């Protein structure tokens, strides 16, 4: 039987009799998404280039993303990578749900048209206080749901719960998210590498030495395929369907990483531990970093279980 | 003023007063590539999924067909197909396509950025045609270029006047003019290869990779890229400069790359936006091809990075 | 602030405390609504014709099967079916839909404005579901409603909130409201129905008619519009105002549409709406129906009208 | 084989070895057509609605048809019912074409999603003389093209020219329109008749008895349906698609009529012809009338010529 996003969850949802709150969120979520894509492909460009005699692109995806959580009536703080300071929802609108989001992450490479994608973290509010951006400081272990939307070859919004992580594709005729994958989860090893090696001359030793293994290994295994996109989404998604690590890890000049750990490291890192996958810091679970700044960043190794283990040795070997 | 594909290359065909036949085929050929873009975005998936109770295929079907409808074409050369196409005499044109309808679609199963490649020569010999007439030096080309299915749809279209750059419109299924006469940078700061193969690389790539990350005059190191799909990476070469490279290693002696419908018509792109594009021992455009689907390494980019790396190539012998 | 059909739906019945089984019930249809528009407009026709080497049926199964997998639905009645459809026993919900999946499109040969009208009930007893639980009057609809696909397409919901329009953006798939609680005006300057039988008029439908060409208190003429298509003009008396008449002759003593899925769910919109629908000699809404696909006189929009066209009805005993 | 719109008038431009000038016009004039049916169908909707925090449809249709005609270098004058004067194309862009057009024909009633269209009538510059709006005062006879886009169910391209009359329909998910009616022709003779007898009170007497005869015939035979959506190319559409007859006629009232001759009747009345049918004011072929005000009335009577033929029998009746 054929299935929709907004039907799938209403379905999870009157299962678990929960209130349809996370319901309304998702789907004015996915409003957004829908929206965000409709721009990214460019539909319209013809006005701009003069065919009848405005927002840049990542401003009108945080637009979009921040003006339906509002009118969702589920949300009371919302993070994004567009905002120095979290974004309190008025009174009146006010419902349960921290939302942390990267509106169209991998957009300052948009030019040459890499795969881009929309990056989202749903936390519930824990304290009955009046909200303000410490809701926001959660440990990924408490993610409600996660996940992103790739504006790649086609569009696929991948959402992660307890139930576990469902693929769906946008069907740009009709506009709805068609369920294509359900429940997947990440092979235990890969055979692809990801990360920035131009950047070899300030690699941590240890990752210095496991990407040396991936492409010399010491035994008569094939060494390992390179993909790196650069936008983050577009890898990640990647390294979930055909298994394998990605890095973007901490060195001596970024003793924390790059990446921002509430919208960027903390979903991706949910999708892939209800995948089966792992996601480190190199010290600890990504998921169970306590932020104290809403734009901290975090390093984040991540991927199919073996090789997130293995360079992990690695790691521990120079420690 | 507002300029779209069909309209500049009618306005091109008529100040020069061709015949009109080259636009045919390229319209044609745009028809094709907008409901091949139609397909990767995946309209109408819910059908497939039961909502009323092969891409790479359908995007060859589309090309062929559009292309034999044409009356533009006599011989198509084909990544889908093992050997060339013959128009049937009562649709011959006088035009030969090189084609590679999906390029990258191996791996779109994880969405990466897909793209159609094509090639177009004017059949050179008298003979009746036959797969011997796709069988001349890039530098014959006519026109070539690309199709990106990438974040967007763009198509970049290489002739004689130059390099130019259209958007596809989803709203109205129209390829937009966005970037005219496209020249790349004089030297970038981007690399872009499989480093997987670093076991097998020839002493000359490896050290100008090594090069790359570890500049002996102290300048920055140059960031590394590869989307694997090689419309995606050689489109980013364009726009942001830098060096794509995809040399012969153990499992691809003669390269990896296909001569035809991928090397050539990239390499005739990159030329006429005053890049370079070598096979290492000579320029792509200058290889005279045996087999329709022969292999060849590549290194393309920024005149200043193929130059770099041809000096260091000169290193090696 | 911007909102949608689903959004909307949602928010209501969460104020109402519903089960959300009428929420799923009107998302699948809407899924439905939006495959019908997006064939309707012909959306890879190029296919059909052949660019690579029914529409009554279809959108029949998009509604059928949409609702089937709502898990809200146990027995459906389409103007398409001979025999009301049973839910299986897995999927059964509580509630009946009547609808014609594509009405007017006898006449979409020439591009006329098209259909989908919906009427939802309650199921009827706990016994077994069977096409008996369709055989309700129209004051038991829980929503009502149509999808016109016109200029543009607009989905036009009716519940006891009062009636909402939603209007299809086909760039993202979405309804959005933009048409809030809307009443129809009090008195029109349009009169709709087919003169052609004149012939046959009950003699009240003609003085009703002679009173709108030549008006004896010396006001403006009405203007006349029929489409022939059922929602088209509908939709124009919901926005415009005025009078909309199928109705009974000697020839057709019942009228000519369909009481079930064409005039009920026309009838719940005009009410709420604050217009009227009668029969001529009962409201529409009060026909209690025998079979599902019995014929019914209609005669609907603006209240003066309607209260107009009923006092020639009633002075012709 | 599969035919669009650009590669029929490419083929049939190359038989007859035109310069091409006049499919650069028909090219640019479908680039219009496809913009006003994206805007027509609601396209980008939610923007104006608040969905991420202008111009009415004729006004936008206009300046897509005169923008796109004056870029496509084909030409020198341009009529259109929104504009009181003919525009002169500028010398740069200057080529040797008149185009008459309405550019968004029944949008009066478009508030209530009726069908609506684009009408165009394509001329040759006859003089030497710097161009003018007298190069716009030709009969319909001189007609190079014409046709209309009806914006309905679905969009549809109606092109005539001498070789006949060919029906296109867009397909949108590739913004192409295909050629699915080839050389059509209307019936000899139709059931349906098509006016707005709601002004019967002020009918002239022939139009009178015609309606007369068709609600109740003579001979007792089966009586005419009637159908009048008002918007002419829906109607007009129908007509020659399913035969019968089409009336605006002229009374005392309104002596002339009501539509405009040079971008409503008389690209109406070519594509009648070109299709077998009949286009008549009554007092001469509409293709005949000789204009002196470029926004001039004429009345129209037109389709399937065995009832235009009944109709101007009853007329003469009535003198
Ligand atoms: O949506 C609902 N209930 C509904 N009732 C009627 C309709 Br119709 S949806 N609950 S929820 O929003 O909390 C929710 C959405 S997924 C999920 C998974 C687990 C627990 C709760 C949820
Ligand atoms: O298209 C035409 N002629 C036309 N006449 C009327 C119309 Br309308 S198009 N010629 S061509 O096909 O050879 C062509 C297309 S780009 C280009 C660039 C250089 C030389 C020739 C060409
Ligand atoms: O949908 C729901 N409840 C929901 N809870 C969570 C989510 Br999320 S939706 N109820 S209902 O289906 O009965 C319904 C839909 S409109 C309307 C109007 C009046 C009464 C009921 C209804
Ligand atoms: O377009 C062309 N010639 C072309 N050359 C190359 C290409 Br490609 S098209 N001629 S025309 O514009 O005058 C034209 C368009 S339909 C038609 C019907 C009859 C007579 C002329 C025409």
């Amino acid at each position: 039987d054929v299935n929709t996003l907004t039907r799938f969850v209403m379905e999870e949802g009157r299962k678990a009799r929960g209130t349809g709150e996370l319901t309304q969120l998702l789907n004015s979520l996915c409003t957004a998404v829908k929206a965000i894509s409709s721009a990214v492909r460019k539909a319209g460009i013809a006005h701009l280039y003069g065919i009848a005699g405005v927002k840049k692109l990542d401003v009108l995806s945080n637009d979009l993303v921040m003006n339906m959580l509002k009118s969702s009536f589920a949300t009371c703080v919302l993070v994004s990578e567009e905002d120095k300071h979290a974004i309190i929802v008025e009174p009146e609108k006010r419902g349960k749900y921290v939302v942390c989001f990267d509106p169209l992450d991998g957009s300052s490479n948009i030019d040459c048209l890499v795969s881009v994608g929309t990056i989202f973290g749903i936390y519930r509010k824990k304290s009955t206080d009046e909200p303000s951006e410490k809701d926001a400081l959660q440990p990924g272990r408490n993610l409600v749901a996660a996940g992103y939307a790739l504006y790649g070859s086609a569009t696929m919004l991948v959402l992660a719960m307890d139930c576990g992580v469902n693929c769906f594709m946008l069907d740009p005729a009709i506009g709805e998210f068609i369920l294509v994958d359900k429940d997947v989860k990440i092979k235990k090893k890969g055979k692809i590498y990801s990360l920035n090696e131009g950047y070899a001359k300030d690699f941590d030793p240890a990752v210095t030495e496991y990407i040396q293994r991936k492409k010399f290994p010491p035994d008569n295994s094939a060494p390992y395929g390179a993909r790196y996109v650069g936008s983050m989404v577009a890898d990640v998604h990647r390294t979930l369907v055909y298994g394998g690590i990605f890095l973007y890890p901490a060195n001596k000049k970024s003793p924390n990483g790059k990446l921002r750990l509430l919208y960027e490291c903390n979903p991706m890192a949910y999708v892939m531990e209800k995948a089966g996958g792992m996601a480190t810091t190199g010290k600890e679970a990504v998921l169970d970093v306590i932020p104290t700044d809403i734009h901290q960043r975090a390093p984040v190794i991540l991927g199919s279980p073996d090789d997130v283990l293995e360079f992990l040795k690695v790691y521990e070997k120079h420690s």
